[PDB]
């Protein structure tokens, strides 16, 4: 017997993704970028990019900061695309594409002063293991900003009327994501570790877990 298999994230699928960031979802990295870089005021340092699938969001990252951004992502086949869609931008030179999972990241303690991540958290299995990673490889003082969504209400109304064109099943996954079952469910994770300072917010930027890292309220 033989098969043909199509299963998330592989090389169908990352073009199939690729495809969409650079059209229909293009608008949107450049606002999240500048939501970001006018939210923290952090505008140089170490960036990791979560989940970086063909790398859009970095890509707008570098176009308006001067950050040093590491893409991390687990599938190989986003990772070759992002290769070449970096290539292509020219820059090779602000954004490393790193092999790697949320739950074992192959970077140092401390080493983040801002960690972003869109479309990616809402699959990741084992969530507490991700978010302690997250918080062992953010640096003191260091900030996150992961979650889902669309930069701003304009985007996200016109996006989602094509999408559910497209993909009507989209529709009720998207409703799940962003929104509060997300919000509560987070909250209990980040609780769970332990984390003294975040903010879980949704509105019509998207659903975004924002972490800081402080010196702990318990000792
Ligand atoms: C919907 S895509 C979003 C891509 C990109 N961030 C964007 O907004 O255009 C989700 C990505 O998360 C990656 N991913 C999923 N689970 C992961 C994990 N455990 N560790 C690292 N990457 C993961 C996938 O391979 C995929 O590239």
């Amino acid at each position: 017997g033989m098969s043909e298999n199509k299963k998330k994230f592989d090389k169908k699928g990352a073009k199939n993704m690729d495809e969409i960031s650079k059209t229909l979802f293009a608008p949107i990295y450049p606002i999240i970028a500048e939501n970001i870089i006018n939210r923290f005021g952090i505008t140089a340092g170490t960036c990791i990019d979560i989940g970086s699938g063909p790398g859009a969001l970095s890509i707008a990252l570098a176009k308006q900061s001067d950050f040093s951004i590491r893409a991390l992502d687990f599938s190989k086949h986003m990772n070759e695309i992002a290769l070449k869609n970096i290539a292509d931008a020219n820059l090779n030179d602000r954004i490393q594409i790193v092999q790697g999972d949320v739950h074992n990241i192959p970077i140092e303690d401390n080493y983040a002063d801002l960690i972003v991540s869109r479309g990616s958290v809402f699959f990741w299995e084992d969530v507490a293991t991700a978010f302690r990673e997250i918080y062992r490889i953010l640096k003191s003082g260091g900030k996150t900003y992961i979650g889902g969504g669309f930069g701003n209400k304009e985007l996200r109304d016109s996006i989602s009327a094509e999408m559910i064109r497209k993909n009507p099943d989209w529709k009720e996954f998207n409703r799940k994501n962003i929104s509060q079952e997300n919000v509560e469910r987070f909250q209990n994770v980040l609780d769970e570790i332990g984390i003294s300072s975040y903010e879980i917010i949704l509105g019509d930027e998207g659903f975004w877990i924002i972490i800081s890292k402080t010196d702990q309220e318990v000792i």
